[PDB]
């Protein structure tokens, strides 16, 4: 995963915004970094 302030994001949420963005959703986050 990707280092960040951004919340790990879910494989699930990352498929919903393939379907509803065209654009490369952005990488998955380290647990607990959307907190940091």
């Amino acid at each position: 995963s990707q280092h960040g302030r951004t919340q790990d994001e879910n494989p699930v949420v990352h498929f919903f915004k393939n379907i509803v963005t065209p654009r490369t959703p952005p990488p998955s986050q380290g647990k607990g970094r959307g907190l940091s």
